[PDB]
This record gives structure tokens, sequence and C-alpha cells, in this order.
């Protein structure tokens, strides 16, 4: 297919994913496993409530890992922001 169309379809698929029953359930499973604590803060010896579950390898980078618990971490906002910058260095 046309490259820009493939990009469109990937982005539409990713948008739909966050509405999915599978994501809703898996998000909850990760937060529960993590005891609602930010996993980056915990590794840095800090206690912070998580507010988001993030893909380690981003969803748009590897669709196949979208529901893998070892590809998901509960994060606070500050750690999500830090990770976003880190990921720009890796993937643009
Ligand atoms: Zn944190």
């Amino acid at each position: 297919n046309d490259k820009e169309y493939d990009k469109h379809k990937r982005n539409q698929q990713a948008r739909a994913f966050y509405h999915s029953r599978e994501w809703e359930r898996t998000r909850l499973a990760v937060l529960a496993k993590d005891n609602y604590l930010c996993q980056h803060c915990l590794k840095e010896k800090k206690i912070t409530r998580a507010v988001i579950v993030d893909h380690i390898t981003p969803l748009l980078v590897d669709w196949s890992k979208r529901l893998d618990m070892d590809n998901l971490q509960s994060l606070c906002q500050a750690c999500h922001n830090r990770k976003t910058a880190e990921d720009k260095r890796r993937y643009g």
C-alpha cells in the first residue's frame, strides 16, 4: 500500500486500542500488580502514586507487544514525561 495510508491505518489501530476491552482489563492488571505505584520512582527508592500505564516499547513502535505485561509499567506523570523524552532519543 501507499506509505502514508499504512501510517494512517497504524494510527487508527492504535487509537482504537486504547478503547478496547483488552486494554481496559490489562491496564487494571498492571496497576494492580504494581500496587498502583510508579515503577520508575520505586527503582529510584521513592514512593509515588501511578497515574498512567505506559508501553516500554511504544505501541506505535511494536504492535505485537501491545498487551504484554512485561512491556507495561505504571508511572507517575513526572516519570511519564521523562520517559517521553528518553523515547524521542530512541525513536524520534
Ligand atoms: Zn515516578
